[PDB]
């Protein structure tokens, strides 16, 4: 790995820890389903809320969900040097394009494969299948058994893509995300030569592909609900195109 190379994963960690509350911590004041997805609630006193679904009563929620998870997100390309240096509306046009594909990258690290539950801090989502793309996605990319510095470089590669529509230097963006790319490629090289890490980073790269897939399938369906019941914050309006 070169000194750039070195500086860039170290410029992307710092983002990371920055604006990741691994613990949600600062997640409170969020609605609840007022009496497939099972919510646990541990409090500090050592009480537990438990809850067991039943259908809109989750959205509430989860909606407050999204939008402290987006606000990291955005705070976590603003704080990075080589999206600062893009012109505000090409800033504006990535993030709405890489904003669900971050999220998600971010809950596979707080998600539990073996117990089936994303596990945020005092809060906790288990189920109640795989055929879904987005359980596949969370259990396929968890198998791979990835490093911090692989994680943040998914997000990299993602918030930089230039075929998002409505970006401008798409031509700079193309060369920010091959960058990236490559800086994870001769990560994976130097640092995992285990037969088992063959052909990692094209399983990332595949993966990647299959999260622009689900995040286009998910913007479509999401439309679809807040076309019948509103949830949508002004945050996630901004985001959509509400």
């Amino acid at each position: 790995l070169t000194e750039e190379q070195r500086m860039m994963i170290r410029e992307l960690m710092d983002a990371q820890m920055k604006t990741f509350d691994t613990t949600f911590s600062h997640f409170k004041n969020f609605r609840l389903p007022g009496v497939k997805v099972s919510l646990q609630l541990r409090g500090e006193d050592g009480s537990v809320w438990n809850y067991k679904p039943p259908i809109f009563s989750l959205l509430p929620h989860m909606a407050d969900m999204s939008t402290y998870m987006f606000k990291g997100i955005i705070s976590f390309a603003k704080v990075i040097s080589y999206f600062r240096d893009l012109p505000i509306e090409d800033q504006i046009s990535l993030l709405k394009g890489a904003a669900f594909e971050l999220c998600q990258l971010r809950f596979n690290t707080v998600f539990n494969a073996e117990t089936g539950t994303w596990e945020c801090g005092r809060l906790s989502y288990c189920l109640e299948l795989l055929l879904e793309p987005m359980l596949k996605f969370h259990y396929m990319l968890k198998k791979l058994q990835l490093h911090e510095e692989e994680y943040v470089l998914m997000q990299a590669i993602s918030l930089f893509s230039p075929d998002r529509p409505g970006v401008l230097q798409h031509r700079v963006v193309d060369q920010l995300q091959e960058q990236f790319a490559i800086t994870l490629k001769s990560y994976i090289e130097c640092n995992r030569p285990q037969p088992a890490h063959r052909f990692l980073f094209l399983k990332i790269m595949a993966m990647l592909t299959e999260l622009r897939s689900i995040n286009a399938q998910h913007t479509q369906r999401l439309l679809r609900i807040q076309d019948i019941h509103p949830f949508a914050t002004p945050l996630m309006q901004e985001l959509f195109g509400i």
